[PDB]
């Protein structure tokens, strides 16, 4: 144990990833989840859940863009509306009618009753619970925004806690509820549980089949203007 | 001084910027143009131009998106089109149409033609010089793309030519001709010809109101759908 889940303190710098979360809270991140680069995304990332260099640098200089820093963020940071973070989550409220940065425990039932009956999460579930996330978004948040490009981040967000939280063969699109649910509620590893750190490498094109399927399970269509902008700064 | 122009050689990396290729040859940056980080950006500008860490920071890190390194690029990597690069340049041609990485003399005509009868350009012919780049791309590109983002990116150009090669007082919006026709077509700092690094530090507050002018004088209308969605990485 060089890497034990300890809680945040009240000034632990923590973003709306639980993935970079849990990362922080086992040491693989710094503790304090300040002056994160994207050279150290990439190292946590491959030491925590096998996850490669391919999807942390492409993801991690697009969460660069959050800071005012030239080369780190703190998580917090990630939170910035419009550049990675995005309506319809599924564990977070939209940032126009919420709380878009802490989990939220009234949020995530969705994905918590989900897939009722099995003890897994897969990707016919993660694809309702998507759909029914937007439903939510679009009934009672007038400023939602969803566009190609949030439904494919949304997507590939499902797929990584399918494959980051597998039960060891993350190409099976599934995830054992008890260890999905303890990754998002605790942002902790879900190690006395059961689970074990994936032997397969996790990559994008291990993903993009995952996302794809997620995506045509989910009976999307975009709205409104359908522009993938993104907030390229914190306000000047 | 100790930062003496050299010619790139066939091996070292130029891109589509004047800014940074000058930098480089005058090894502000690594002549190469070879694993070139924001903190290396943010160093070289300072010491050459007196462009402050406000700027750097929030291009640099845009231009990071252009490789496939997790915090570095090469020079020529800022080619990539709908990142940054952009179509109607002053000194490129439109990526559909042509070269949208090299300096180009006949496209250059325009800016170098400008403001006839002075010795300077300045804010409105900067402005008139856009305008008519942007009809020379409307005419003869079908594939052009031409938004708020591109325009504002287009006149923060414009701005740090005006600033970065002035006769030492950034504030003026006005840079004498000679300056900014060595500095296009040989990417060379033009000592001998009299000009010397601003001692004037210039940041995002005294370039935005230089930009807004620029823009506004410009006649400018949107093209197409206006949707400022940028490419966010390479080929994956
Ligand atoms: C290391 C592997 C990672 C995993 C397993 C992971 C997992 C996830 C998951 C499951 C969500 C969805 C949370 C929700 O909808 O409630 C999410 C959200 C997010 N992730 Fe990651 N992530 C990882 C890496 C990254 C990286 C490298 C970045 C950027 C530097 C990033 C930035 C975000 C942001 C901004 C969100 C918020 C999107 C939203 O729900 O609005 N993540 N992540
Ligand atoms: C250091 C101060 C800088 C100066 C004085 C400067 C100056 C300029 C100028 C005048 C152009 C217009 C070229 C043209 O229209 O033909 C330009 C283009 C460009 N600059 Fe910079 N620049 C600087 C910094 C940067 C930085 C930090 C980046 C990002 C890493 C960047 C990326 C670009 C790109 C990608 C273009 C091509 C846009 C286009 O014309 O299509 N520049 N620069
Ligand atoms: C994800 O897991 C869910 C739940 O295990 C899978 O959905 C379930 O699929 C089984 C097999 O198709 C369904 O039962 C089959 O049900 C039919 C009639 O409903 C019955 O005639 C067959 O004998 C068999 O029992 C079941 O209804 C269905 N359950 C739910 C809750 O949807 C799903 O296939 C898995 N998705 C993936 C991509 O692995
Ligand atoms: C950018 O430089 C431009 C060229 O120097 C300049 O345009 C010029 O503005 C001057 C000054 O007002 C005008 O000069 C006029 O002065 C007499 C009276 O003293 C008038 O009766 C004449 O109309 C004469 O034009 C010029 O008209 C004009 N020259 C050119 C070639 O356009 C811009 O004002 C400068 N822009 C900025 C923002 O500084
Ligand atoms: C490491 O990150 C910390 C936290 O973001 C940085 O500390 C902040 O620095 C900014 C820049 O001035 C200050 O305005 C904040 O007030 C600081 N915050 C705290 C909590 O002290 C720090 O600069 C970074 N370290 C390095 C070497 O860049
Ligand atoms: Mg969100
Ligand atoms: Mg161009």
């Amino acid at each position: 144990s060089a890497h034990p889940w300890k809680a945040p303190g009240p000034n632990d710098s923590r973003g709306p990833c639980p993935g970079l979360n849990t990362l922080a809270n086992h040491g693989f991140l710094p503790r304090n989840g300040r002056n994160i680069s994207v050279p150290m995304i990439v190292k946590a990332g491959f030491e925590g859940y096998n996850v490669q260099s391919d999807i942390l640098i492409l993801a991690g200089k697009i969460g660069m863009l959050t800071s005012r820093e030239a080369d780190t963020i703190s998580l917090e940071d990630l939170k910035l509306h419009g550049t990675i973070e995005h309506d319809a989550s599924l564990s977070r409220e939209d940032v126009a009618i919420g709380d878009n940065l802490h989990f939220n425990e009234a949020i995530f039932t969705t994905l918590a009753n989900s897939n009722p009956g099995a003890d897994v999460y897969n990707i016919s579930s993660a694809a309702q619970v998507q759909h029914d996330r937007l439903a939510d978004s679009l009934a009672r948040n007038p400023n939602v925004t969803n566009t190609d490009l949030t439904a494919t981040i949304r997507s590939s967000e499902s797929a990584f806690f399918l494959t980051v939280m597998s039960a060891g063969d993350p190409l099976r699109g599934e995830a054992p509820k008890k260890f999905v649910n303890v990754f998002f509620r605790e942002e902790r590893m879900p190690i006395k549980e059961g689970w074990k750190r994936s032997t397969t490498p996790i990559t994008i094109p291990l993903l993009g089949p995952i996302i794809e399927r997620i995506t045509e399970l989910s009976d999307w269509k975009p709205t409104g203007d359908n522009c993938g902008a993104i907030v390229l700064s914190p306000e000047l």
